[PDB]
């Protein structure tokens, strides 16, 4: 395993729409690769989520990792879950607002209001579709990286 160097605010990289994985990178060595390299660069960074265009790879890859650690002290421990081409298909209209930082923004962290549940579909490394229900703090971290695939970063959110 590899620990990738991470953009920081105000690199355009992190400004873009990242594209779509395509159906010939499914269940791919490529593919394993890139989430293998991501995961470990998280894990070094105390993150409890990435996103690709973190690292410089500018597609739709996010790993959700809510555990507790420095950074996040009382954060829930799931298992870890990669998701290629996550998409959001419903937001609650409750709202639970947190302190969030992000590995891409050294030394400031906010509050962030977000939905306290989002339903997510999406692809596992091998191609196969998902949905998940997702509340709390991991719902924040979904939210957070799916953020980042669309350029945007928690900052702008910042009621
Ligand atoms: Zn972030």
């Amino acid at each position: 395993s590899v620990v990738l160097p991470v953009a920081k605010r105000g690199e355009d990289i992190l400004k873009l729409i990242a594209a779509p994985v395509s159906a010939n990178e499914l269940n791919s060595n490529w593919l394993y690769q890139l989430a293998d390299a991501m995961h470990a660069t998280m894990l070094e960074r105390n993150g409890v989520g990435i996103a690709a265009p973190q690292v410089y790879i500018s597609k739709r890859v996010i790993i959700v990792a809510s555990r507790p650690n420095p950074r996040y002290p009382d954060a829930p421990e799931m298992n870890a879950v990669v998701m290629v081409n996550p998409e959001i298909l419903e937001f609650s209209s409750e709202m639970c607002l947190g302190e969030e930082g992000c590995l891409s923004v050294p030394d400031e962290r906010g509050q962030v209001e977000r939905a306290e549940m989002v339903k997510v579909k999406y692809l596992t490394l091998q191609g196969e579709m998902v949905e998940t229900v997702f509340q709390g703090f991991p719902a924040r971290i979904v939210q957070h990286e799916v953020d980042h695939l669309n350029g945007i970063l928690f900052v702008e959110r910042i009621s």
